[PDB]
């Protein structure tokens, strides 16, 4: 028992990481079959990032001006296609290490593991959540553009994220692996307004189920409520609106614990209004929102991979 | 920027995990060169775990009663040596996937990554700290005995932990890879008293340096103090005694921030006594103690591996 922010094993992802260079500018790429995906800002200089024209810049550029080290193995580029904000570099060799994969585009509120890389060399792995405003609150230093986010399904790697930029607010934005940004962001150096952030209510209710399962009872109440009523309280506390599709998804945990979603909302409602007052829930003194119900299910009931 | 509980890439460790079976009882092993290390409680039944005699039990047992799947590859055992609380099973094949490794024995207060496995299949990876009382507060379900903890040094994997048991208190105990338990614990089913736990002061002071680096200033104070004086306050709050060897180790962060250890203790001292009062430090409302100074240095200044 116990309960921790667990991340997926990174084995299958570490051997798709390579190093991309072009002019001075160097960052990370992802190698899968004969192709290297990377952020197209790679073609840009410090001066270019202010008001860059990708076409006019991309056109002074042909294959033999793109380095692609893969440790010490040297890939050679024969072709180069811009696809939205990613760049697809085609290469002579194909990755022996290519997992059974797929690109996907996730929704605000879902969780993935992030593999932070510098010079195509992996340095660490953490779990984080796409916030409602389409930013992530991660850990990225200068050089980390091209690091990726992923979920694992027994054998299959879903790629859901590629890191493109830090904002002036010190949060992170980026694209899917088709190159379409998450949120209203562009790959350009200017003040980009984010959006009001919100607490992910479906994930917080999952977090409280994890707590009961693990012996954390004290916050369970003798009261109760309805949906439309609870949302009202969730309005003035900047929680997201809970719906029917979230009562459905949370059903299995209701079945295990034997506590109906709405008897659980009644506990939370009380928590928003009266706070925690010197009290912890799984050694945390605020309401954790980065565990989907799917995450809690697979950590409280063990799961094979690979 | 930003700051997260980061864990080491697990690639190098996932391909040493195998599945060990013996009677009914099945758990995880670690395969390195020609040897499989595992917990010796593998030879025990549910009834045996109450008052087990390892000798008399080990002696009814020879090689051909030890299964060792490595996915679907079948290892055959030719020999079997008990070494303290681990068991060393020798096998016909040698691991092509064996990293440049070494066993070590760490100290209370140091951090490692844990790779939780079921049936020799990796399921997730988290960062945690050996507590002063030699327990870890991890995430382990039935079947997770034999999962390991590790640090990575560019190319080299240090193995520092093998999971042996959960206590009635729902915390975890286990051994080094030579088979000597951490703490006063035995591999037997009885009430085992742990010990008073303590906050790791050197790691908390590191955590506050990480915060200043990242824009978290508010808690920096106009006051100050000496060592012997601070410890006094740290007594009545169940913090560990800070020493000279901890001012030494913390020196580099003092050099970066330009805040002398003792000007930092003066901030903490105040925090213990007056609390946080509705206030967060890197989105946390209590004093985090699971980041060594070494961890903060390598997350706030990026590090290549492999």
């Amino acid at each position: 028992s116990g309960f921790r922010k667990m991340a997926f094993p990174s084995g299958k992802v570490e051997g798709c990481m390579v190093q991309v260079t072009c002019g001075t500018t160097t960052l990370n790429g992802l190698w899968l079959d004969d192709v290297v995906y990377c952020p197209r800002h790679v073609i840009c200089t410090s001066e270019d990032m202010l008001n860059p024209n990708y076409e006019d810049l991309l056109i002074r550029k042909s294959n033999h001006n793109f380095l692609v080290q893969a440790g010490n193995v040297q890939l050679r580029v024969i072709g180069h296609s811009m696809q939205n904000c990613v760049l697809k570099l085609k290469v002579d060799t194909a990755n022996p290490k290519t997992p059974k994969y797929k690109f996907v585009r996730i929704q605000p509120g879902q969780t993935f593991s992030v593999l932070a890389c510098y010079n195509g060399s992996p340095s660490g792995v953490y779990q984080c959540a796409m916030r409602p405003n389409f930013t992530i609150k991660g850990s990225f230093l200068n050089g980390s553009c091209g690091s990726v986010g992923f979920n694992i399904d027994y054998d299959c790697v879903s790629f859901c994220y590629m890191h493109h930029m830090e904002l002036p607010t010190g949060v992170h934005a980026g694209t899917d692996l088709e190159g379409n940004f998450y949120g209203p962001f562009v790959d350009r150096q200017t003040a980009q307004a984010a959006g009001t952030d919100t607490t992910i209510t479906v994930n917080v209710l999952a977090w409280l189920y994890a707590a009961v399962i693990n012996g954390d009872r004290w916050f369970l109440n003798r009261f109760t409520t309805t949906l439309n009523d609870f949302n009202l309280v969730a309005m003035k506390y900047n929680y997201e609106p809970l719906t029917q599709d979230h009562v459905d998804i949370l059903g299995p945990l209701s079945a295990q614990t034997g506590i109906a979603v709405l008897d659980m909302c009644a506990s939370l409602k009380e928590l928003l209004q009266n706070g925690m007052n010197g009290r912890t829930i799984l050694g945390s003194a605020l309401l954790e929102d980065e565990f989907t119900p799917f995450d809690v299910v697979r950590q409280c009931s063990g799961v094979t991979f690979q």
